[PDB]
DNA sequence: CCGACAGGCGCATCAG
DNA sequence: CTGATGCGCCT
DNA sequence: GTCGG
């Protein structure tokens, strides 16, 4: 299916173990870094020493790669796969709203199956309850055809609330992916800038309208600038319903759109790589601004930005189109 | 050898 | 009630 | 787990 798929699968599985079971986030990310650089490597890897030349692959992963190439498996992962506790904790984290901490606690309390979760909903917070309700649906991917229908609904309903809003579908969709895990919507309005909020309830307005027309069905979390919830396309007579889908909406100051869209377009690993490179170059990037770093570590004042490319220029990177920011 | 590893929103919890 | 903390999440 | 001072 992919060039070094066995190796990248192995490393991703180790990343998940370190995140979900070990609760070691830097090992998680180190494994993800290695998987990422390897996935982009345009040769079929013949040895661990060859892999070790790539940035992010060290002695330990090279050693694992040699085992995998020689035997087709990793004894370390075979052990983890048979460990009941590890498997159960891993499984529970697949429910949206259950992370490593909550999964371990549930598993300690004897709760380790979908059945167990369902007969213990009173032990779940709101988010987790909705994640359980739509467990199967949330692991389905969204065909780009459906993303396009969803975009049409969101853009048209936003326009009905106020023609001044601009809604931009970001994430994997903006990177040209033929399928997406969920929908990410960046929202701006003239009355919300970094200098003032001249109208309240800007995000609420939009969420309310999408609820009215039955597009948004559930709310996981909702503040002044970020909505996390569930939506569903309308189905026609006699047709099975579409799966429920995860949707995220982020209201960003209009004058900080470019940092906002850079953030929201990702990928996640791309953002981590780009932000880490910015730090190396003496800058810090968030979804709002790019700022210089002084000697002390105090971030300076936001630099002027009027394109995505400007952010790349500051850190001396050649521009990468959204399509080339994917894993 | 070892300090740093991206950055931040919303929620739930804790001390006072 | 604040204010601080950490979880789980987003890209 | 990795790597640049
Ligand atoms: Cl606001
Ligand atoms: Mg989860
Ligand atoms: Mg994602
Ligand atoms: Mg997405
Ligand atoms: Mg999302
Ligand atoms: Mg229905
Ligand atoms: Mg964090």
């Amino acid at each position: 299916e992919t060039l070094n798929g066995g190796i990248t699968d192995m490393l991703t599985e180790l990343a998940n173990f370190e995140k979900n079971v070990s609760q070691a986030i830097h090992k998680y990310n180190a494994y993800r870094k290695a998987a990422s650089v390897i996935a982009k490597y345009p040769h079929k890897i013949k040895s661990g020493a060859e892999a070790k030349k790539l940035p992010g692959v060290g002695t330990k992963i090279a050693e694992k790669i040699d085992e995998f190439l020689a035997t087709g498996k990793l004894r370390k992962l075979e052990k983890i796969r048979q460990d009941d506790t590890s498997s159960s904790i891993n499984f529970l984290t697949r429910v949206s709203g259950i992370g490593p901490s909550a999964a371990r606690k549930f598993v300690d309390e004897g709760i380790k199956t979908l059945e167990d979760l369902r007969k213990n909903e009173d032990k779940l917070n709101h988010h987790q309850r909705i994640g359980l309700k739509y467990f199967g649906d949330f692991e389905k991917r969204i065909p780009r055809e459906e993303m396009l229908q969803m975009q049409d609904i969101v853009l048209n309903e936003v326009k009905k609330v106020d023609s001044e809003y601009i809604a931009t579908v970001c994430g994997s969709f903006r990177r040209g992916a033929e399928s997406s895990g969920d929908m990410d919507v960046l929202l701006t309005h003239p009355s919300f800038t970094s200098e003032s909020t001249k109208q309240p309830k800007l995000l609420h307005q939009v969420v309310e309208q999408l609820q009215k027309v039955h597009f948004i069905t559930d709310t996981l979390s909702k503040g002044e600038t970020k909505f996390m919830g569930v939506c569903q396309l309308p189905s026609k007579n006699d047709e099975k319903e579409y799966p429920h889908r995860r949707i995220d909406i982020r209201l960003i100051p209009k004058d900080q759109y470019y940092c906002g869209v850079l953030y929201f377009t990702g990928s996640d690993i791309f953002n981590k790589n780009m932000r880490a490179h910015a730090l190396e170059k003496g800058f810090t990037i968030n979804e709002y601004t790019i700022r210089p770093l002084g000697v002390t570590g105090v971030a300076g004042e936001p630099l002027p930005v009027d394109s995505e490319k400007d952010i790349f220029d500051y850190i001396q990177w050649k521009y990468r189109e959204p399509k080339d920011r994917s894993e």
